[PDB]
Formats: structure tokens, C-alpha cells, sequence
């Protein structure tokens, strides 16, 4: 939400990534937490950073599971203290309706990725991008992950899910997106290694904010 | 957090509250919602609340029943989107520890309401005060609620609770509290009308904030 830009914490270990978020933290409010980080510090690194940050923490589990324990995912993620988790739409409308049941169970929210910003997406997710999209909006879906790589297929899905929809887009720097023209048609910006890898993180979070 | 203020948002009509809400948003991002708003609107105001601007929200429900009913209480409160409850301490310890086992398993937060602001809390509530704010303590409770109208009874209950525990006090403007003064010992205070019936209330807001 701040300034339009989300922290993607990578860092593997807890004092680096301590470190950096704490350092960005003026510039934004809202961190990105995925396996890299939970995978090696536990899952309590979630309430950790709430706390000390008072920041909102997505979860980037890419949930792609069965009903079931998807469900079983949410469930724990949630109870680790995140507002938000992302779920891949590929494995269907059942598999993402399992997710926002939980979700509305604990008051919390779901971001529906549907289309990827590496290169490798195009072989098979980008195919079917628009239709995981109208089948996001079909379930009440209200948050959405797309490319910042390729904004011509931002704009196709900025088309499919409204203007009220939230649209957050990773893959700007490092992978070659560009903060402002992702902006566009995107709510926010997530940022991991252009941050997290600079000499000066707040300098390099400070740049970008200053370019949009 | 935002300014160490929070907004007591007790209007109740939600074409108001949203107003001075928005109106002070830039100066606030944490708000306290309670019964006169909940009552008269619904507690899906709490979820519209979060995703219009963004901010924490602390539901003010002043839980104080018995274990089996709080349990209850705040796991509807969770599911409705609140980040925290207040939760009174006088009932004692089972009463507390209903609320914190489901805060524990939903990811969110219980303040323990120890003395209150009023006149009358001196007739019952500020004897047991003391002992409230250590059982709190020794139910690992972390955030706390004191009153800004007497600062001698805050500062005894932030040398039980400790440095590292959370404060936060009501009672600033209206009640005759002084933001200042009260933040010499709590970490935040709680503002209602001062802002709320104020003429111009971001004008409200932006003077408290210079004055500290
Ligand atoms: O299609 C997607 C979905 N998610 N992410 C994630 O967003 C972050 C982007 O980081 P970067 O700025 O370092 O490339 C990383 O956590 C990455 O897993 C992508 O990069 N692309
Ligand atoms: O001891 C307490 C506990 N809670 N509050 C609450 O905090 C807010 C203070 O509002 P005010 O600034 O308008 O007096 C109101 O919602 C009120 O119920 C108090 O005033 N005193
Ligand atoms: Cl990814
Ligand atoms: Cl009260």
C-alpha cells in the first residue's frame, strides 16, 4: 500500500532479513514473505515481522494443492499471523475455492495469481491466464497477481477482473520490469532483489518511489 | 502506530464514520472500532473498514463473559476481519486465557483492558487494577489498555507491564486526558471525539500530532 511498493523478503536469513526490512520500512508497510525465508527461519517469522514492522504480510505459498490440504495450508498460514496468501489458479476452481472458504473462515484475504512473469510461463500458464482470471472473478476473487515483464498481458487482465479489483505485479528490476509502466495497470509493485541485494536498500527503494 | 494515535471511530452512522475516517487518514492507520458503530451498521463495516483505508483495526468489544461465551466473542471478531480485541480483566484469568487461546489459533492479537478512564472505574476497577495488569503478565499477555485520565495509575501499570509490552490509552481530549503527558508512558493514545465532533477533523488530528 505505501507508496505502491511491496518488499518481496527473499533474504534466507533472519538478521540479513531483519536487517533490510527494518531499513525500507519507512518507504513501505507491506512485505512479501515466501518459502525462501519461512523454509529456513519458521514459520514464526511472520508474526515477528507484524510486530516489529507493523507492517501486512502476504504469504507467497503459491498454494497448489488438492482441496484439501490446501485448506490445511491456509488454515496454518493464517494462524501464523498473515493477512493475505497467494494461490496459484492453474489446479482449478475447487483447489481456490478451498482457499478463500478458510480465508472467509479467518477473516482474511486471497490473491489469485494467474499469470507468471519468468520466461517459462509462456509454455503453458499463459495459455490459460485468461481464463484462470474470469474463473477468479466467477469465485468473488478480489485480489490478483500478475507480470510486471509483460504489461500488454497486465493490461489483458486489468481488462478481465474491473477497475476494483487489486492487482499487485512482481518481476519489476531484476527481471527486467519497469516500475512506472507496471503501474499503469497494476495497484502496486512487488520488489525483492533491486531492494534486497543493493549496497543501500532505502537508497534503492527511495529511487524507485522517486521514478513513479 | 501511524503518529502513536488511533482513532476511536464511535459514530454510528457509517456515511459519517467513513467521512472522518478518510478525512484523518493520512494521519492515522490504526482504528478502534466498538459497539456503537458495530450495532448500528453491521460488523462487516470492520472488513469494509480495512480495505478502505488500509488500516489495523482494533475492536473495542470489551469482552467480559465467561470462558465458553469469550471464546465465542472472539472468533466471530477475528472472522469479521479485526486485527486485535480489548478484552476487560476483571473476570478474571480463565475469562483472559479464552481470548488468548483464540487469538492463538486465528494469528491475531488481545489487549487486556487493566484500569479505565471514567470517574466511576475508582470504585471497583482501580483496587484490582494492579492485580489485573500481573495476571496479565503471567498469562504472557503482551498489549495493555490504561488510562490517560490518571497518569500516576499509568505509570505504575507500564512498571508491572514492562518496557517491552504494548500501551495504549484512552481518555485523551474529551475525558480531560493530555496527549503528551500520556505519552511519556504509553506507546499510543486512543482519540474519539476530539477528532470525530470536531469542525474540520484532520485539523484536530494535525494539532495533536504537533503538540507532541
Ligand atoms: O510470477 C511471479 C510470481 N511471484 N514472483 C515472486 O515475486 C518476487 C520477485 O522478486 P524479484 O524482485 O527479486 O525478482 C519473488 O519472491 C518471486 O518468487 C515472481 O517473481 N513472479
Ligand atoms: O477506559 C476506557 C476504555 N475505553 N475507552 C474508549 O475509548 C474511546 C475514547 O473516546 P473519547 O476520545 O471520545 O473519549 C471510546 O470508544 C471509549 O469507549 C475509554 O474511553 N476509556
Ligand atoms: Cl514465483
Ligand atoms: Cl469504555
Amino acid at each position: 500500500v505505501m507508496n505502491r511498493l511491496i518488499l518481496a523478503m527473499d533474504l534466507m536469513n533472519r538478521d540479513d532479513a531483519l536487517r533490510v526490512t527494518g531499513e525500507v520500512r519507512e518507504y513501505i508497510d507491506t512485505v512479501k514473505i515466501g518459502y525462501p525465508l519461512v523454509l529456513s527461519e519458521g514459520m514464526d517469522i511472520i508474526a515477528e515481522f507484524r510486530k516489529r514492522f507493523g507492517c501486512r504480510i502476504i504469504a507467497d505459498f503459491k498454494v497448489a494443492n488438492i482441496p484439501e490440504t490446501n485448506e490445511k495450508i491456509c488454515r496454518a498460514t493464517f494462524k501464523a499471523g498473515a493477512d493475505a496468501i497467494i494461490v496459484h489458479g492453474f489446479p482449478g476452481a475447487d483447489s481456490v475455492r478451498a482457499c478463500l472458504n478458510v480465508a472467509e473462515e479467518m477473516g482474511r484475504e486471497v490473491f489469485l495469481l494467474t499469470e507468471m512473469s519468468h520466461p517459462g510461463a509462456e509454455m503453458f500458464i499463459q495459455g490459460a491466464a485468461d481464463e484462470i482470471a474470469r474463473m477468479g472473478v466467477d469465485l468473488g476473487v478480489k485480489n490478483y497477481v500478475g507480470p510486471s515483464t509483460r504489461p500488454e498481458r497486465l493490461s489483458r487482465l486489468r481488462e478481465i477482473i474491473g477497475q476494483d479489483s487489486f492487482l499487485i505485479s512482481p518481476g519489476v528490476g531484476a527481471q527486467g520490469g519497469d516500475p512506472g509502466e507496471t503501474l499503469r495497470f497494476a495497484d502496486a509493485i512487488i520488489v525483492g532483489r533491486s531492494i534486497y541485494l543493493a549496497d543501500n536498500p532505502a537508497a534503492a527503494a527511495a529511487g524507485i518511489i522517486e521514478s513513479i
